[PDB]
């Protein structure tokens, strides 16, 4: 609704930085509303959903097992590893690592998972091969969050990300049981509460993944809808703001309040 765009563009004004926004119909793929939808933004941790998509694609292909155990150690740990730092002695399974990566945004979990598929370059190849000729991962944690102005490394566009998320969650790309496991990880959350979830009515479904990086970068990808069933995808990104985390969070939550009101 154009009234939601009143709020999106106000966010860009208030944050002093670009905002990108997409609302898509999940079933049809229709673009319901957008703003800077084909401009690049840093993915930040929103890539972790894509990553676990690529992992699940390998599982489906008999190239990976969700129960396979990976052993790691102190030196592997990178900044912000709230789950993996607890499991050095006895390791974690691939499903446990995707759970940690998506539900907690654990950064070491993401690196461990990235290693399984061949690194960033292979995530990019996976994306290209599913018809996303835009999104690219180039680096590992921590550097992929650096959000350098004009850098295309580690970026997506709102439109590409929304399209790709629709494919992963609902297309023949993954088997049913696996696309369900991807959305189930996304339904769990300990870190995106201040974002769309804070605006979500009782009884509604959401499956999401947030991101935060350098230079004010912040974002979220989500599938949401009423009565326990998702029916739209929303993607919001911003980069370049000098605002506080709370200020960026609130702008995203206010975009969410608006898109709910005008649903
Ligand atoms: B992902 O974008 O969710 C991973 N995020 C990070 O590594 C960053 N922040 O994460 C915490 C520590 C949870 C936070 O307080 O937002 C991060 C990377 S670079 C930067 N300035 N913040
Ligand atoms: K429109
Ligand atoms: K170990
Ligand atoms: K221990
Ligand atoms: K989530």
């Amino acid at each position: 609704h154009p009234e939601t765009l009143v709020k999106v563009k106000d966010a860009e004004d208030q944050l002093g930085a670009r905002v990108g926004y997409i609302e898509l119909d999940l079933n049809s793929g229709k673009i319901l509303e957008s703003f800077r939808p084909e401009e690049r933004f840093p993915m930040m941790s929103t890539f972790k959903v894509l990553l676990c998509g690529a992992v699940l694609s390998r599982v489906d292909a008999g190239q990976e097992q969700l129960g396979r155990r990976i052993h790691y150690s102190q030196n592997d740990l990178v900044e912000y590893s709230p789950v993996t730092e607890k499991h050095l002695t006895d390791g974690m399974t691939v499903r446990e690592l995707c759970s940690a990566a998506i539900t907690m945004s654990d950064n070491t979990a993401a690196n461990l998972l990235l290693t399984t598929i061949g690194g960033p370059k292979e995530l990019t190849a996976f994306l290209h091969n599913m018809g996303d000729h835009v999104t690219r991962l180039d680096r590992w944690e921590p550097e992929l969050n650096e959000a350098i102005p004009n850098d295309e490394r580690d970026t997506t566009t709102p439109a590409a990300m929304a399209t790709t998320l629709r494919k992963l969650l609902t297309g023949e790309l993954l088997t049913l049981a696996s696309r369900q496991q991807l959305i189930d990880w996304m339904e769990a959350d300990k870190v995106a509460g201040p974002l769309l979830r804070s605006a979500l009515p009782a009884g509604w479904f959401i499956a999401d993944k947030s991101g935060a990086g350098e230079r004010g970068s912040r974002g979220i990808i989500a599938a949401l809808g009423p009565d326990g069933k998702p029916s739209r995808i929303v993607v919001i990104y911003t980069t370049g703001s000098q605002a506080t985390m709370d200020e960026r969070n609130r702008q995203i939550a206010e975009i969410g309040a608006s898109l709910i009101k005008h649903w």
